């Protein structure tokens, strides 16, 4: 029982009950025909169902499949699509008849204060996010989708992240090891996510039972953090470290009082743009940087909302300009990405390319 | 039930269970006075502890950084070793331990299709973090790298994986084969006291421990996935799907050499006639800047008594002939001296007294 369904009417990993790996990667079409792109989300349909499903000779032909999840597990694999900006518009040049189709809000997102953005680690064409309890199998799936993407893509970036729950089932915890999500509304709320992810009109017909995702790759200063007092840290969030409640309150779950917490606490200013989004992040360590000597570790911060320029974008403006967390922070990728809707079981993946 | 005992005969981590997961470091020590290192490893001893089971001033920076608070032990553990410029750094004995250096301790030979990178291996520590969870690991990692700051720095940190089958079966590494089915069984005190531990002929800081090696060897991916099912089980020599030698019906056969290619990975390995304990992971790190390919490969790491009876031979052996060498570079080496276990009152490596 532990297979989340590929078909359906969203795509999975989103409202998903949120996985231990993720491997999140960024593709740019370097096909010229659209009939080839057609193909490829063909294959990818096809393959990624047998993927998120339990499905499992000619010796001089190279094996269909790897190999290396043989003997696993699904364990709880979705993988999700997404397309850049540039899918529709590259160069000013709309290269495959698609401006007509373009989302309403996909769009690079504005440059902030404290950017430090890297060119190559956001952007791209399309987007695949996958998200797996086990890395071995998340890897596996990642790399039998990118193989399929041979000579019709290149690809821009391939990021990798892990964020573990609590062994009781309490909220996880990022490297700064505040529970992260707590703000989150619940998935199962089929009223809140429908008013905060899913989308159903006002887009183009394949965007209806999809959404928007905000990609930030956020740098996380450890050492700087480590030789911070307990109660600067706990001043950057407005939370209690341990308990994860905030300012003034018991439990993790209390209401957010504003007036007890820091002005530009971190989720002061969030919670103070009155807007809401699904965050779906991973945690992320790279080895040492070089110059600087430190562990490069930090934060893949993965959202989905239904309109970014009123949900998302506030948010990033806000905390851009005043935040205590910039003090350990600096975004080094970004991206915005737009998900088509769910899959029924006769179609392929953003049938809209008809 | 998911402790692993940190205090014992030998280091946990070597014959231990292979866990999921490993966080790899190397430091070099920056630290002049001996009696820092002492108090370094004595703080380590304490909180590898602490760490490897299960376990208050809002105006001072949190002791633990905090991120694996909710979550299981995971069969954490925590392997030290020494690298030779510990004992002798550029002609320097800095500690006074040169009179104490492991007989077979030294850098590895320069090898065919080496590709070393200098900074990717050696150093004079080396901190071997496996544990079941990723987040556990690194967690472990962090708060031991933090208590070395102003007496160490940091010269590498690799990060890997290494899933078994749900029902038990040879954990498959990157290019889809079973990896380990010629290690002896660790349950097996005589064969372990043969391939691993040491018993005399060292200093008496090794009593119980052994020497590590470590093989950085980047797996091309891209060029593997293209190559017939053929050229992979040729390169290997035992069936990809089973692990069966050729010939051979099950994994566990013995292997008959002389229906495998002579070329062949586990022909030259197997005709050494030494063994070695393969403790290896899997790791990937994004893409590859002018190649624009996967960069992934394998951590190899494996325990030895002997690295010059028993590894160097099969070094040698696959640096020259071996057909891995198609879809694989060395990118970074070194060897370790694991010191033995460590007694409850003690601390790691006592030696230095
Ligand atoms: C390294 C980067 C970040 C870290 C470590 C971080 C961590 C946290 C933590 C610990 C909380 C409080 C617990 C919770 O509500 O989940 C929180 C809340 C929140 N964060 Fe972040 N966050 C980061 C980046 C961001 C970014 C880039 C955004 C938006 C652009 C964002 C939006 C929010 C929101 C909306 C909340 C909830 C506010 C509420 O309670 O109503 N976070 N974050
Ligand atoms: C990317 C690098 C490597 C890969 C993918 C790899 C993989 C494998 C595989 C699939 C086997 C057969 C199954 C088994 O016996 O466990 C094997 C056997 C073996 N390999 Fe490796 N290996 C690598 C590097 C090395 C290195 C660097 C050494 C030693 C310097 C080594 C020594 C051995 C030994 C001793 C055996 C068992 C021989 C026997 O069957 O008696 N391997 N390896």
């Amino acid at each position: 029982e532990q297979i989340v369904p590929f078909y359906g009417k969203h795509q999975a990993g989103i409202t998903t009950a949120h996985q231990t790996y993720v491997y999140f990667a960024a593709l740019d079409v370097t096909a010229k025909d659209k009939s080839d792109i057609i193909t490829l989300f063909r294959n990818w349909t096809s393959l990624t169902q047998m993927l998120t499903s339990g499905k499992k000779r000619n010796q001089y032909l190279p094996p269909q499949d790897t190999g290396e999840s043989a003997d696993l597990s699904p364990s709880n694999l979705t993988v999700t699509f997404g397309f850049g900006p540039g899918f529709f518009e590259k160069d000013g040049k709309d290269r495959f008849g698609l401006k007509s189709k373009k989302p309403k809000h996909l769009a690079a997102l504005p440059a902030m204060p404290n950017d430090n953005l890297d060119e190559k680690q956001g952007g791209g064409d399309i987007c695949i996010q996958v998200c797996a309890d086990d890395e071995q199998v998340a890897f596996h799936a990642l790399r039998n989708l990118l193989n399929q993407a041979v000579g019709t893509c290149e690809v821009r970036f391939v990021n990798k992240g892990f964020l573990s729950g609590g062994k009781n089932g309490e909220t996880p915890r990022n490297l700064f090891g505040f529970k992260d999500g707590t703000g989150n509304q619940s998935t199962k709320d089929d009223t809140l996510m429908n008013s905060i992810v899913w989308i159903q009109s006002g887009e183009p017909d394949w965007m209806t039972g999809g959404t928007y995702m905000a990609f930030r790759k956020i740098k996380m200063f450890l050492e700087v953090w480590d030789r911070s007092s307990l109660k600067d840290q706990e001043d950057t969030f407005g939370r209690r470290k341990s308990s994860g409640a905030p300012f003034g309150q018991k439990k993790e779950t209390d209401p957010v009082k504003l007036n007890q917490i820091p002005s530009n606490s971190h989720v002061s200013l969030a919670k103070s743009t009155g807007k809401q989004i699904l965050r779906r992040a991973f945690s992320y360590t790279e080895g040492l940087d070089p110059k600087t000597g430190y562990m490069d570790a930090g934060l893949l911060f993965i959202s989905f909302q239904k309109n970014p320029d009123n949900q998302f974008i506030p948010m990033l403006k806000a905390l851009s300009a005043k935040d205590a967390l910039n003090e350990y922070t600096q975004t080094i990728g970004s991206a915005l990405y737009a998900c088509p809707g769910g899959c029924k079981k006769g179609e392929y993946i953003a049938q809209r390319l008809l």
